[PDB]
């Protein structure tokens, strides 16, 4: 299974299908797909766990990647059985997700806490508890609760996309620290990111 707070499972949240691939709610998929390409981890079909998943070496550590294919609000139907089957404790999990409460181009590593209204996290925390790590990828808030769907299921304008893409690229460079268990240092260096 997992060992301590070396990160050994990295989950990206999102919705399946070409119609959601470019939407803000898929920010976690963007991060994990880019990370898989960086390290040469194959993301392959994983019907048993209702997802796409992979396994490979990141900087000398055996790491699994998971993209639930459940739709966002059912993400726990993938993450929970997968993590349980591979005996990965929450403390060794990083979940990348869009964060309404942060600007595009802001990115933070957080340990613990609630779902913050995120419908994917809402499906995960009841089962495994809160003590996993999160890569909060800022996407902005549309104002009101009625607008949140249009916002997260929207395709960001180019300036916002650029800001998010730069923040995601920065975080990819800090995954080495995470898989080595250097959560405090990774937190400091991720959270310090500025776009400009």
């Amino acid at each position: 299974g997992s060992h301590m707070s070396n990160i050994s499972l990295i989950v990206g949240l999102g919705n399946p299908g070409s119609e959601y691939a470019q939407t803000r709610h898929n920010a976690g998929f963007w991060f994990v797909e880019q990370l898989a390409d960086k390290y040469g981890i194959t993301l392959k079909n994983d019907p048993k766990f209702h997802g796409i998943s992979g396994r490979g070496n990141i900087e000398g550590h055996d790491v699994r990647l998971l993209l639930p294919m459940t739709y966002m609000n059912r993400s726990g139907q993938s993450v929970v059985p997968f993590s349980k089957f591979y005996q990965i404790a929450p403390e060794a999990i990083l979940i990348a997700h869009d964060e309404l409460d942060m600007n595009p181009g802001v990115i933070r590593l957080k340990t613990g806490g609630g779902h913050g209204g995120h419908n994917g996290l809402r499906d995960i925390v009841p089962h495994i508890g809160p003590n996993f790590h999160r890569l909060r990828i800022g996407i902005g808030h549309p104002g009101s609760k009625e607008r949140v769907s249009g916002h997260v299921l929207g395709k960001a304008p180019s300036n916002e996309q650029s800001l998010m893409d730069g923040a995601i690229d920065h975080a990819l460079s800090k995954v080495k620290l995470l898989v080595q268990g250097q959560v405090p240092q990774a937190m400091n260096q991720i959270n310090a990111y500025k776009p400009a």
